[PDB]
């Protein structure tokens, strides 16, 4: 099982990685809104 | 299967890799817009 | 991808790849504020 778990570790890793970006994302549109907006 | 689960996860992962890709080339031209206009 | 090697020479490219991605959203992050301060 070593091979495995070691990239899914990894691969598990990325994907939180993706969600948190996902979130930073989110709030940085907001300001780019509140820019256009106002 | 796990080569087969490990593909799919490494599949969706590059997935969202590019999706990320495509929001960051979009929040970056609205910015452009801002500093230019 | 048919083994684990590749699957984790892939997966690096990823993260490398991301790893730019990063660097050009903390400088977009920072050109925000900028525009913020006015």
């Amino acid at each position: 099982w070593g091979s495995i778990d070691q990239i899914n570790g990894k691969l598990n890793r990325v994907i939180e990685k993706f969600h948190q970006i996902e979130k930073e994302f989110s709030e940085v549109e907001g300001r780019i809104q509140d820019l256009e907006k106002y």
